[PDB]
């Protein structure tokens, strides 16, 4: 009932302002990076599955699923992988993250591409390419659901979440999409950009589509 506020990092709000300004083209790289995070997730369940098989009890299936919200403006990404506690949440995955963002910029200037992004540990924050607010809903076997949200502006807020459907374990992103880059609620976009760019993932990529007003 209570949200928590709180300050991202100098490093990581300039790594916001490089990605909201950057006028690079090939911006459908957003999907591919959270794509891979969601694989990356979903591996960390398997791996754990191994040694103690119950972990996957709270959502059998190994899932990546796309659901485009018209209405709202919003493109969802839900994985089942291994989920976030909210101290994960509340320290963005920090040193696993920190360090990779100062590494990604000073790479850019010495001529790396945007689309490099993800080989630093930071390809999260490729999604301020096509949303400038994000909602990251998130469950760990070992913690409640919780909803980490930000309107970037260096600030962002954790909350235990009440209001949303259950994950069971897992995490979804809702990008809320910028007004030029609503082509990515589009059925047809979203295949051809998985096509492209994800089409070697280890898992089912899921597309809802929803029968249109
Ligand atoms: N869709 C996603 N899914 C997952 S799943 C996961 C994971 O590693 N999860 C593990 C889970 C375990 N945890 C440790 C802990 O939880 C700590 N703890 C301890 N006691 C309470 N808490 C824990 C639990 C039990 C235990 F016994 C011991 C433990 F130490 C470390 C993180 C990460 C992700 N990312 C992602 C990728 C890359 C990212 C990001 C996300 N960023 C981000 C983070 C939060 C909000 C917004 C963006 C920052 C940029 O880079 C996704 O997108």
């Amino acid at each position: 009932a209570k949200v928590e506020t709180h300050e991202f990092t100098a490093e990581i709000s300039q790594l916001m302002s490089l990605i909201i300004n950057t006028v690079y083209s090939n911006k459908e790289i957003f999907l591919r990076e959270l794509i891979s995070n969601a694989s990356d997730a979903l591996d960390k369940i398997r791996y754990q599955a191994l040694s103690d098989p119950s972990q996957l009890e709270s959502e059998p299936e190994l899932f990546i699923r796309i659901i485009p919200q018209k209405d709202q403006k919003v493109l969802e990404i839900r994985d089942s992988g291994i989920g976030m506690t909210k101290a994960d949440l509340v320290n963005n995955l920090g040193t696993i993250a920190k360090s990779g963002t100062k590494s990604f910029m000073e790479a850019l200037s010495a001529g790396a591409d945007v689309s490099m992004i993800g080989q630093f540990g930071v390809g999260f924050y490729s999604l301020f390419l096509v949303a400038d607010h994000v909602q990251v809903i998130s469950k760990h076997n070992d913690d409640e659901q919780y909803v980490w949200e930000s309107n970037a502006g260096g600030k962002f807020t954790v909350t235990l979440d009440e209001t949303n459907e259950r994950l069971g374990r897992g995490t979804m992103l809702r990008l809320f999409l910028k007004e030029d880059q609503l082509e990515y609620l589009e059925e047809k976009r979203i295949k051809e950009v998985v096509k492209k760019h994800s089409e070697f993932v280890a898992y089912p990529i899921q597309l809802v589509v929803t029968k249109e007003v």
